[PDB]
């Protein structure tokens, strides 16, 4: 399919620019700073070469009567938890916190994974796993992290809010899709799947990166 990679082109490409526009931004930071940029240009880095492997045609591995893309759950893996790491600084969480935040969320995306690789019906109770571990990723981000990120000053506290409500809400959005795509009930064409994620890849990554360096000023 001709459309399928041309949507993983317009991925690679506004993730390229992400990046490119994060590396810039981030050059010549405090030595006390440069964390969230250099933060920021893995989560896109990492997104735009997996956009562009699956451009390129590599990665579409067959499962049941479907194709699941591979280097998508690999780059999830890697950047989701960055993406988790970013919002813990701004919160001014230390390892205890960070650790328990960031585990819960490799355990969903491993599930995903897991579950869109097997072919039988258990694939259900792997993506149940990730179901539950993202309630809880998602009481942390509302709850603690937030109390937690109350007490920076009000710059801080609004970047943090917007960025977790940004993510909370688009987050939210992926496992319906999952559900709806071909991994569970197809009742979603790969190419609208695919028109969607890469739609909330960017903006969930590029999208969060600008609203972030607007804050920077
Ligand atoms: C840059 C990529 C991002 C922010 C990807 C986010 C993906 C999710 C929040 C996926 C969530 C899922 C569940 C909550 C249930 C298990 C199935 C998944 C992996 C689709
Ligand atoms: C890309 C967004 C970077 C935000 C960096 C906020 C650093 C706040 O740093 C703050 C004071 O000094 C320090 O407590």
């Amino acid at each position: 399919m001709v459309g399928l990679t041309t949507l993983f082109w317009l991925g690679a490409i506004g993730m390229l620019v992400g990046t490119l526009a994060f590396a810039w931004a981030g050059r010549d930071a405090g030595s006390g700073e440069r964390r969230y940029y250099v933060t920021l240009v893995g989560i896109s880095g990492i997104a735009a070469v997996a956009y562009a492997v699956m451009a390129l045609g590599v990665g579409w591995v067959p499962v049941a009567e479907r194709t699941v893309f591979v280097p998508r759950y690999i780059d999830w893996i890697l950047t989701t938890p960055l993406i988790v790491y970013f919002l813990g600084l701004l919160a001014g969480l230390d390892s205890r916190e960070f650790g328990i935040v960031i585990t819960l969320n490799t355990v969903v995306m491993l599930a995903g994974f897991a579950g869109a690789m097997v072919p039988g019906i258990e694939r259900y109770a792997l993506f149940g796993m990730g179901a539950v571990a993202f309630i809880g990723l998602v009481y942390y981000l509302v709850g603690p992290m937030t109390e937690s990120a109350s007490q920076r000053s009000s710059g801080i506290k609004s970047l943090y809010v917007r960025l977790r409500n940004l993510t909370v809400v688009l987050w939210a959005i992926y496992p319906f899709i999952w559900l709806l795509g071909p991994p569970g009930v197809a009742l979603l064409t790969p190419t609208v799947d695919v028109a969607l994620i890469v739609y909330l890849d960017l903006v969930t990554k590029v999208g969060f990166g600008f609203i972030a360096l607007d804050a920077a000023a």
